[PDB]
């Protein structure tokens, strides 16, 4: 256990912040994920071997499409990991062990396609989860990573311990189900103006935990210009072949995904923005006043699209 882990003094540096790119190298990613458990849980939290091999596995479990790969999984955790390093003493030992672990794995094995796409197209996934249908698919393939011989990073875990660490990922990764953000958000939002926000209340941490992980999910808006442009073409590439694909089903996609509505991007952004992005940070920084820097820079960003549109670039 005295093999700590360093970066570069730029990365050092930079990665407390909730701005940090972890940058085009793929071999470095691995190492930024333990730098951050190590600094946010202790050196002691989990047997390296089986992190690595954990994290090894996660990674070969993440497919090559445009967005939703393996540097998304390390671009949330480290958002969340930003969060956590914030709001030092509001999370128990469990919760930071957990919430890094649910944003590493919250995507994994995702195919490039909204549950919209799945239920249209009729996938065996559609029929075995009817709701949060990828979202249900990623806890599931946590689970089945952390059953695999020599992963299991929960075995030192009391058995009482092990099933509350297993409930904060899964309820943390349904929570990432952006169609039941909304809700989750009005209620926290009503909760924190009428007082009644209490973070003793489980069903209340619940919630909060849930718009971090919706919170963590979008950090691309909240980046510098160039990343936040440059994911947005990646986000896109996405968004796109699934309106192909929905077009292949004889359906005409919402315009967001129709490639022949390129022009509209501008507006479509401006429209989630303001739909999504700027409440959830807004709600964020009211219930957790350290995470301000997220709401500050999804509010430059707004302004930078706002200016696409004013034709200033
Ligand atoms: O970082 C993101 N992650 C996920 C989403 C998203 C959009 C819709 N449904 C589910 C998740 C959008 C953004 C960034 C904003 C954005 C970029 C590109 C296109 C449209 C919006
Ligand atoms: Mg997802
Ligand atoms: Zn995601």
């Amino acid at each position: 256990g005295l093999m700590q882990f360093t970066l570069p003094v730029r990365l050092c540096k930079e990665i407390e912040l909730f701005h940090f790119d972890i940058g085009p190298f793929e071999n470095m990613w691995p190492g930024i994920f333990v730098y951050m458990v190590h600094r946010s849980c202790g050196t002691s939290c989990f047997e390296l071997e089986k992190l690595c091999r954990f994290i090894m596995s996660v990674k070969k479990n993440y497919r090559r499409v445009p967005y939703h790969n393996w540097k998304h999984a390390v671009t949330v955790a480290h958002c969340m990991y930003a969060i956590l390093q914030n709001n030092h003493t509001l999370f128990t030992d469990l919760e930071r062990k957990g919430l890094l672990i649910a944003c590493l794995c919250h995507d994994l094995d995702h195919r490039g396609f909204s549950n919209s796409y799945l239920q249209k197209f009729d996938h065996p996934l559609a029929a075995l989860y009817s709701t949060s249908t990828m979202e249900q698919h990623h806890f599931s393939q946590t689970v089945s990573i952390l059953q695999l011989e020599g992963h299991n990073i929960f075995s030192t875990l009391s058995s009482s311990e092990y099933e509350q660490v297993l409930e904060i990922i899964r309820k943390a990764i349904i929570a990432t189900d952006l169609a039941l953000y909304f809700g989750n958000r009005k209620q926290l939002e009503e909760m924190y103006q009428t007082g009644s926000l209490n973070l003793n209340n489980q069903s209340h941490r619940d919630r909060v935990i849930g718009l971090m992980m919706t919170a963590c999910d979008l950090c691309s808006v909240t980046k510098l210009w160039p990343v936040t442009k440059l994911t947005a073409n990646d986000i896109y590439a996405e968004f796109w072949a699934e309106g192909d694909e929905m077009k292949k089903l004889g359906i005409q996609p919402i315009p967001m995904m129709d490639r022949d509505k390129k022009d509209e991007v501008p507006q479509g952004q401006l429209g989630f923005y303001n739909a999504v992005a700027i409440p959830c940070y807004t709600t964020l920084t009211q219930i957790l006043p350290p995470t301000e820097p997220l709401l500050k820079a999804c509010r430059d960003n707004l302004s930078q699209w706002e200016k696409v549109i004013r034709g200033e670039e």
